[PDB]
């Protein structure tokens, strides 16, 4: 045994299973805003020897001895984030080992705050993340709502927009430590102004998540987050278009000097993770160079103007969208009008190979049902879709609809719904033509990464 | 631009690191216990599209669609996972998502316990893990102390085991609600029925952190923590030999068990995000290349190399932590031999040997470790056999040696590590032995790609 | 050697004798109290009844636990006097003993709360109190922006609600809307500056929304409710805290009433019992519980009605009196036994304003108002009517203690027109001679006004 | 209504029992190790117009007005206190306001230690108090194991002592932010040097609790907890005979100043308490005053030789003694080589009109049967018993247990014993006859206090 044979020679079973998900990936429309499609040179470096190095601590100053090469890629690593962010490495550090974007936010938390210190973030149903505090009327779900306090802000649900004027005032009286400036799915950007302005009231950190708009504000293509937050929290692997991994930006130098730098790093290590995935930060570093460049600025520009692409071409087939529009790289559709339901639609369009995610919309009643969709242009936009092919996008999701709102009249509950699309016989061959031409359209579009894993 | 480039054209830099880091692995002596080769399958499948998908939930209960190929892959990793280590699907459970093997004890705790809930683990210098609960004299270190509250037990110093006796004494005073049973370095087999004993007796789960030790127990070289143990976590990048990333193994069915359902929700969703694919696929090629014959006799290779060089640092007058190994690796104490182990890493470090300080019961400065743990996995990868790892102990004995005359000659630790670098009599010497190393090294087969 | 040098100690000397350093301190208190105008809304003059039970052997009784489960002997007689003060208790408060239950061993106000906290409550679990510069007390929850202050606070999670500014009523709207936010899991009902009725319907709507408990804290209105003048707690909390000695007019102490029996049984008993002991306190004080069954059962009679009823006239009588000498008050007027006055608009802060009353033996306490700028500077003043109103003062004399105030009113207008810091003013009144001069002869006036009249308790001390 | 009528016509059924009580006091043998008589005079302070004056902070700093007296008690009580303990004001401080030992532990735990910081004091069934932090195995019981967090120390079994070596072995191990070294039930002198070497070692706070020993410190009859502890918690109603009440003594000054006087006031109010109980702090001052006298360390010698003399009474009737005797106030009696446990003994004491407790003694395996009793001198000698008159106690407890005997070997269960006591005619008369003596005994010294109440 040499340990040198190839995956497809060595494990059959397991090539096959990587070819048949490329198959899918290549075949189907995918519209979850926060995939995308990462480069074969990225991938080449997380499947490496990196991945053998044990090296826990920080370059010079590691544990274990051996560390001249990792030590090299760590630090250039970090040059390549700050590099492509803007930043002046004297007033901005980076931690480039945290394993994704939930450890990223969690190390910044242990960082910063004590066991039960208050935290604020946009509620989950109102397009937050887990990670900002999640927890329901009936139980403790997020972590960041057990080892800490959470108190979610909300929608202004008329409008659809962050209630900035709600934040403040409740602030005020809760006086969180922290406030988290970041959204897993809002279509708007975010005023990272007013956010400083309340944190310096209530003299509570200011978090930037920008995970899902991490790219666009690298690529200058939207108003950045960095001009206004003390820490920058993002993953690697969304508008990045990277290995999936965290990082966390923070203030160093003089305000009296910050001092988030040593707890931060402390934070990610000891205290919260291990031996750093180095095969990971090398990945990461391949897609950082790749965004510094003029190439990822067209690409960002070309998401913008694909999502505004489709949300005029749902707003013309009568649609109707969260908020109005969209600012950014998704979508946050409202089906209800139509007289048809996230879930619904989301099972339907699945089955002829258009990935996309329920939403709840302002005013849901249902969680088993809520009343929308997000759709995202990043991945697709990796495959050279222009605004015309996303018109076509919303044409073939536009006739999932149309069958959607044809079995929600033949059948009652959710899961009645679901089973008809493949018991009656009629239905899934309309979901087979229908699935047909959208393999078709969407096979003919280039992929990034390897040819067939 | 297609994002189909190479690396090694697109990104020359980076490309010429990463062979960089191959060359270093590939002329050196390492013996770091917790390093391996990883095989060129499984990195194969870590580098692939699967980075793509986002998974967030389990099979079958996803919150999104398009994911009928990771689900096989996942249920495929939790079987092949079960089958390395002779589990029946009645009794036990296993969670594939954990990022690596300090997310995998976080969870643990954080599924079973309260926050400020009490833990023991084995105490850091003594040999275990920082997420065994590690704070110091001076503030708490590890996540573990902080959302927990842990208490540590001890070797016994006079024999260097697990005193099993003070731990059974101090968990009736401390009362744990959870006992950790798991070590970094540790030469011997932990008596799992002894603390089964005193979980059962205190009421406190066990949880054995296999990590170290878990390809040895895949090939049933040694015996098994889950014979005993509630739950069970391991790494999945050491002696398993395989992509980082981490397992839970839990209880499931009559004893009715609760694990399962608070195990996977505080993975998902309260403590990570979507699951590292292209990771999972990595390891299941891993755990089947743990269930084969070709596997045993690997692991009861890395237990021979682990034994033939402890008699060989005994035959040079080297001193055993605990007096031998039963295991992967050898703790020694330098301590006799008038060098301590931050002065010998590093000196075995310029001459392309990789090993790790190591505290020893017989300390006198908790500052400079006394001794070095050396791991036979990584080296029996390349096929090193007894007598390769004897040559290896001749190599460190030139070092070490080394290590005494500059030690003659300087005064403080960072006096010592200059001196190294800078004297020009002694870099003569070190290039010297580094070029010997090197090419004894170069020589034998090395598990991934050829060049990166 | 001879006299005290030929005399052995027995314990029974008289402190007049054994401590004539104490004996001399304690009259002086008393010859204050009866000189004073004193309108501090939290006081009154204790009963000589209740206070010979304070004072009795039944300070030497160690009686940890409860009546028939004590962990010592020898408690037959203290078990019948717990048993009683319990069922003095739920008679002044009209409750069906099968409905309600009552501890009597909290040692104060504030030990109460806290031991309904860590009944029902995990460490770092959530409540709402009504903010203390908004009315609230400490044991509510408060902490400033700048520190935890309250015990409540440290080992619980508070965020307070709050009045409208506009209105000076509590903002009910607002505290449902955070309440949703926050999910507390308990909310506190009950005010030390307050000058209305609070809508406990509206309190335990919220509550039964958010699935949080509703204590009411009613120290201050306690013996109003119990002589049924105003509406009573009871019919909206489960669980209900007070003090003994402020409107009850008792030895100082702390009750909790809990409800009990059917709900599926209520499951408050058996926690709160345990809360405050073994888990909070020790030996109860057997003086003090035996001190506040005196009370309570003066609390049952049409006296003690009569009484409630007067603070309530009292109280309005000197609301009316300041509204025409043209003062603003905080809500606009008084439902209950107290007054908040906001003296911004006469133009003199309520620090300044309580020294002066103080240097002429009117002792009220300064009290933030609805849009102060500055704490140091607060800008009014809490005034009570229960203690006064315990020696017979009746609507009249309320409008005499005002024209005592606006006087006292006037002359810290004077001297703010001569000084700059509340430093320089504070001094000034002590320094200056004609300042000096003028409050010596307001405060013999008050005096000699206060002195006329009957006080409660024993003659000299 | 004046509120100026006596008790005894305004409340006539209140009256009565109190006057049942003063009875019940004068007619028994009180061996309540933390019982005591207190003095009519400070009974004179406790009730009076004290009661009515709320003095929120501290002596010159009060929210309130008009406090111009109770400023000069305050103090006074403080002088007092610093007096009766030998202390240097310029080295010792003391807050007069806890309203009970338990308060007064739990203002220096919120003082000096976060929510979940470490504690460690002697187990309860050791000899400790609750408020050191105790929980059982199977609930949390003191809130002093709730907010904070406790580990016991134990007895050495075999010599009923503190052991001191396995202290330090786990204090190491536990690493306690504060150790706890006071006693409920042990009858020898603790080491606190030694323990004060263990908390300079692990760098923990020493507290001594002396509620039980602070008139025998006070009198100098045995060694001073303050020579070795810079914190230092007590009762008032105890060995110092005076009103129930709690006081914390603090170092203070120059140690670089200590900083215990800020934290431990804060902590009292506005921390935990309201407004002070000043007819309790003036009552302590005159208890206080008592106890600097000749005659208090007189009373405090005759407290151990009476502790002594009944010790030694009960071992020459073959009673064994926990920790092999007495060098306090209090005796530790094993009843265990007589073949009667401290449930049944305790309870046939009580029908003779001798008040003891039961208490758990080394080996023990059942708490509802624990094996001996504690006894105590204070209360009794305050009655002017001497030597000889414990002599006399001994022998009637000993007439008791006898009887006991008798009962257990024509019974089976506890509460088949408890219930021959009272309906047994036979056994009911041989009672009455020993509580007859008992109480013709008693009656005859005098009591300290009101003459009827
Ligand atoms: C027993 C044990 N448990 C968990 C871990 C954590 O694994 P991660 O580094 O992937 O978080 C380690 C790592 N120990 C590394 C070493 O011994 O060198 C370990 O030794
Ligand atoms: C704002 C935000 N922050 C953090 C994360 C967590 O990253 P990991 O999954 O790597 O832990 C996400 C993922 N959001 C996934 C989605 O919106 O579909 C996110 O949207
Ligand atoms: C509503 C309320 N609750 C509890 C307390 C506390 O009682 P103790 O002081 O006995 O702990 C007070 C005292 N407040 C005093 C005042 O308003 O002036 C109070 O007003
Ligand atoms: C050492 C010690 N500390 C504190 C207390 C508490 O005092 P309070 O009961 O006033 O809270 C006691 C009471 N112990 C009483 C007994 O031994 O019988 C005590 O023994």
């Amino acid at each position: 045994w040499t340990g040198q044979e190839s995956l497809s020679d060595s494990d059959p079973e397991m090539w096959e299973l990587l070819q048949r998900e490329k198959d899918r990936q290549c075949r189907g429309l995918e519209l979850i805003a926060s995939e995308n499609f990462c480069s074969r040179a990225a991938l080449e470096a997380l499947g490496s020897c990196l991945n053998n190095k044990y090296s826990e601590g920080y370059p010079g100053k590691r544990y274990y001895g051996g560390a001249e090469v990792v030590d090299e890629i760590e630090l250039l690593c970090q040059r390549r984030a700050l590099e492509a962010f803007d930043l002046d490495p004297a007033q901005w550090g980076v931690n480039v080992q945290p394993y994704s974007g939930s450890p990223a936010n969690l190390a910044v938390y242990t960082a910063l705050l004590q066991p039960h210190d208050r935290i604020m973030g946009l509620d989950l149903p109102d397009g937050g993340h887990l990670t900002h505090g999640y927890m329901s009327d009936v139980k403790r779900i997020s972590a960041t709502s057990i080892f800490f306090e959470s108190m979610p802000y909300k929608l202004n649900p008329k409008t659809g927009l962050i209630d900035y004027n709600q934040l403040a005032l409740t602030a005020r009286l809760f006086r969180p430590r922290l406030i988290i400036a970041g959204t897993s799915a809002y279509a708007r950007l975010i005023d990272y102004a007013r956010m400083r302005e309340v944190c310096d009231e209530v003299k509570a950190h200011l978090l930037a998540d920008m995970a899902h708009i991490s790219g666009l504000v690298a690529a200058k293509v939207i108003p950045s987050p960095f001009k206004h937050a003390d820490i920058v929290t993002t993953t690697t692997h969304k508008t990045l278009r990277g290995a999936r991994s965290g990082l966390i930006f923070y203030r160093k130098g003089v305000k009296i000097p910050y001092t988030f730098e040593d707890r931060i790093n402390f934070a990610v290590f000891p205290s919260l993770q291990g031996g750093p995935h180095n095969h990971a930060i090398a990945a990461v570093a391949v897609a950082l160079k790749q965004a510094c460049t003029p190439m990822f600025r067209e690409y960002s520009l070309q998401v913008l103007k694909n999502a505004r692409a489709m949300a005029d071409a749902l707003l013309e087939r009568g649609y109707s969208l969260v908020s109005g529009g969209t600012d950014n790289h998704l979508v946050l559709v409202d089906l209800r009008p139509k007289g048809l339901d996230g879930a619904r639609a989301e099972r339907v369009l699945e089955l002829v190979s258009i990935t996309a995610n329920k939403n709840t919309c302002p005013g849901d009643r249902s969680a088993i049902t809520p009343g929308g969709l997000r759709l995202g242009a990043p991945a697709l936009t990796s495959r050279q879709f222009r605004e015309d092919d996303f018109r076509r996008v919303v044409d073939f999701i536009d006739e999932g609809v149309n069958i959607g709102l044809e079995v929600k009249s033949k059948t009652a509950k959710l899961q009645d719904f679901k089973s008809f699309l493949l018991k009656d016989s009629e239905t899934s061959q309309r979901l087979a033509n229908l699935r047909q031409r959208v393999e078709q359209f969407a096979r003919a579009f280039p992929m990034p990464g390897f040819d067939e894993h």
